[PDB]
């Protein structure tokens, strides 16, 4: 397949980010967030930035390569306790009749088994014994128009599969992040709308 270029090798290579707090980001439920940047398109690291701008306090950025290999590139993975989210953050490639079918390169199958050596890795290293409940999936149109297939429902059952029984949000639609980290996604007339909840699924056991 031959979609968008992808730069998903050598993290070390990768562009560094900048955090800049908002103020109207509101309450999360979530203690605590890590934004699991996949690939290193400007697009994908202003995304992963603005997202960790909404709740700067407490969101970490990670940015994960094809190796496994990872950095830290914004937060204090000490300060991580309490129920987690992760919002992955990466280019949707390779569409299908149930839309596309890789993240930043990776299958769903793929994928699972890179976050779950991750979770494992980054437990260790950053001194943590926390899981996420719950994998926001911040790349467009990862599951089918219906809701029914595609990559998000291999994802959660490959996670489940490689250790992690996590909720998934996922997207039907063209996703886009503005400068306070709030999501937006394209209606009917091919428009930038937000909380369309036609153009997301809320997956869970
Ligand atoms: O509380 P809001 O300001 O309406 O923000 C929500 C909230 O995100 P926060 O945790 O940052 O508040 C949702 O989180 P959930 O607790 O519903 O999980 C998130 O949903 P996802 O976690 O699935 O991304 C949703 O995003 P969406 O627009 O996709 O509904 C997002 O709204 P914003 O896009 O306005 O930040
Ligand atoms: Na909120």
């Amino acid at each position: 397949a031959d979609g968008k270029i992808l730069h998903n090798q050598n993290v070390n290579s990768w562009g560094p980010i900048t955090v800049t707090p908002t103020t109207d980001g509101g309450e999360t439920r979530f203690d605590g967030q890590i934004i699991v940047q996949m690939e290193n398109d400007p697009v994908v690291a202003k995304a992963a930035a603005n997202l960790a701008g909404k709740h700067a306090e407490s969101s970490v950025v990670v940015q994960l390569d094809s190796d496994g290999n990872y950095r830290v590139v914004y937060g204090d993975p000490s300060k991580l306790d309490g129920k987690l989210r992760w919002q992955l953050v990466g280019h949707g490639r390779d569409h299908s009749e149930t839309n596309n079918t890789r993240l930043s390169g990776y299958s769903a199958d793929e994928l699972a088994v890179k976050l779950a050596k991750f979770q494992q890795s980054f437990n260790q290293a950053e001194n943590i014994n926390n899981k996420p409940d719950h994998i926001s999936i911040v790349g467009c149109s990862l599951v089918s128009d219906d809701k029914q297939k595609g990559f998000g429902h291999q994802f959660i059952n490959a996670m489940d599969a490689n250790g992690l029984r996590v909720d998934v949000s996922v997207r039907s639609s063209e996703l886009a992040v503005d400068e306070a980290g709030r999501k937006h996604t394209k209606d009917a007339n091919g428009d930038w709308v937000q909380k369309a909840e036609n153009n997301k699924v809320s997956l869970s056991w």
